[PDB]
C-alpha cells in the first residue's frame, strides 16, 4: 500500500511549488494544512523587518478582515516565543500559559502548535496551528508543519530577495 | 508510530535551515540523501539557462574534482532528459535507457513556480529499486532546495 501521509505532503509541496505568487503559497498552505490536520485555525505570520513585527499574512479560521492588519512585536506572547528560541512550541493545553500568550476576537483557543520559518538561521516568521479545546499534537503533525514550513522558507526569502528595496 | 519519511524529511530540513550559504544548503542536501535513500552517489546539478547546460554543483560520492566542472547540455544523458521533460526518471536498471558503473538511476526536477531549476539525482552501484516512497520523498525536498536556489539567482550568488 501507500504513505497517504506523505503523499498529502507531496501534493501540497507540488502545489505550493507552482503557485505563482507569496501570496498563493501563503493561502494554499494554512487551507490544506487545516483540511489535512482538521484544526479550526491555522495562520501564518511573516516578519516584517521594516516594520519590525510579525504581521498575518494568511490565515484558515481566523476572520479574513485580520490578514494584513493584526501583527505583533517581535518578543510578544507565544508567536515571539516561537520565533526568539527558533523551537517548535507545542502546548496540548494553552490555557496554563493564557495570562501572559499575548495572543494576537472573541474565541478562545486553549491548543497552540507554533512552527519557526527558518532560512539560513534567520527566521522568517511563525505558523501557528490552534484549536478550541485542548489537543495533543504527535511527532508526525510537528514533521509535517516543519517540512512544509521549510519549503515556504525559500520561497519567503525570495520574495524579500526579488520585493521592494528596503 | 513514527511516519518514517515525515521524520526524516523533518530532520533534513531542520539542518538545510541552519545552512550558511547556497553552497552549504546542497552540501547538506546530497549528504543527508545519500543516508536516507542509501546511495553511492546524491548530486544536484543546476541549469545555467543562458548557456541551456546542468552544471555540477554538489556531490556525495562523485570525484569531487567534478564538482562545479562536470557540464551537461539537455541532450546529455539522463540528466539532460530530467530536466528536458520535467519528469523524474527512475531507472533499476539504467541500460533500459537509450539515453543511458552505476546501474540504477533516480533523477527529481527542481521546480520553482514551473520553471526547472536543475536535477537532484542520486545512483547506485548496486541495482536499487526506488519506491513511490522514495519518488515522493525527493520530490518534497526539491520543493525546498527550489527555493534555495531561487533566492541564489535573486541575490546574484548563481
Amino acid at each position: 500500500m501507500s504513505n497517504m501521509q506523505l503523499d498529502t505532503l507531496r501534493r501540497i509541496v507540488q502545489e505550493i511549488n507552482s503557485s505563482v505568487s507569496l501570496h498563493d503559497s501563503l493561502d494554499i498552505m494554512v487551507n490544506q494544512v487545516a483540511d489535512a490536520m482538521k484544526v479550526d485555525v491555522c495562520s501564518i505570520y511573516l516578519l516584517d523587518e521594516r516594520n519590525q513585527r510579525y504581521l498575518l499574512m494568511a490565515s484558515k479560521g481566523l476572520n479574513p478582515e485580520s490578514v494584513g492588519h493584526v501583527s505583533l512585536q517581535l518578543s510578544e506572547g507565544l508567536v515571539g516565543l516561537v520565533g526568539q528560541r527558533e523551537e517548535i512550541v507545542n502546548l496540548e493545553n494553552a490555557s496554563k500559559h493564557e495570562r501572559f500568550a499575548y495572543l494576537p476576537g472573541e474565541e478562545i483557543y486553549n491548543s497552540f502548535l507554533g512552527v519557526p520559518v527558518m532560512y539560513r538561521r534567520k527566521v522568517m516568521g511563525v505558523l501557528v496551528v490552534q484549536n478550541k479545546q485542548p489537543q495533543d499534537f504527535s511527532e508526525a503533525a510537528e514533521s509535517f508543519l516543519v517540512t512544509l514550513c521549510a519549503q515556504l522558507s525559500g520561497v519567503i526569502a525570495h520574495a524579500h530577495a526579488v520585493g521592494n528595496i528596503d
